[PDB]
């Protein structure tokens, strides 16, 4: 059900600080060699007035190369499929919670993304849009309750220098029964590879790796 070249569309509604937005995309993927691309296009509430990088991350852990002998709960999930559903906390207080539902049409995953941001400062990184990227990062992934959680520790680098720290807690929902894993890793590296100006246009490309 898996197969070695798949495509992708989605729809991200949102808001952050208040103010709402709508984003749509198409892209694909290679998911046994944990690499995908996607062209994003803001539909509703742009130019957006905050850091695209906020929601990056969120625009699928099937897109990520797992060896033999880790349980690989994502790709087991399929046709069925998962969702997941994240808080992000900025060490300024910014917080943001999503949710995606994966489902699969063919050979097509399709995504319904939910993105809330609240209680980010005006003159903090991400409404004054000072980030560069987000470092790649290594989520650390564990059972509890029967489901998958994956923690990570990431930072933005910031145009002046530095980094501005957020930690992520997902917890992934099969919707069906499947083996579960052991503790373990997924690398992750993020990055817009090009985008237009006011980012109502962004190619954003990730890679990634289950270790252990
Ligand atoms: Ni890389
Ligand atoms: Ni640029």
């Amino acid at each position: 059900v898996i197969k070695p070249d798949m495509k992708i569309k989605l729809r991200m509604e949102g808001a952050v600080n208040g103010h709402p937005f709508a984003i749509e995309g198409v892209g694909l993927g290679k998911p046994f060699e944990g690499k995908q691309s996607m062209d994003l296009k803001v539909k509703e509430g742009g130019p957006l007035p905050f850091a695209y990088d906020i929601l990056t991350t969120v625009f699928n852990r099937v897109f990520a190369k797992y060896p033999e002998n880790i349980v690989d709960y994502f790709k087991q999930s399929f046709p069925e499929g998962y969702s997941w559903e994240r808080s992000m906390n900025y060490e300024d207080g910014g917080i943001c919670n999503a949710t995606n539902d994966i489902t699969l049409d063919g050979d097509c995953y399709i995504y319904e993304i939910r993105f809330d941001g609240v209680n980010f400062p005006a003159n903090g990184p991400v409404m004054q849009k000072r980030t560069v990227k987000w470092e790649p990062s290594t989520e650390k992934l564990y059972v509890r309750d029967g489901v998958l959680k994956g923690d990570v520790n990431m930072a933005l680098s910031l145009e002046g220098g530095g980094h501005y720290r957020c930690d992520f807690k997902t917890t992934y929902k099969a919707k069906k029964v499947v083996q579960l894993p052991d503790y373990h890793f997924v690398d992750h590296h993020i990055e817009i590879k090009s985008h237009d100006k006011d980012y109502s246009n962004v190619n954003l490309h990730e890679h990634a790796e289950a270790h252990s």
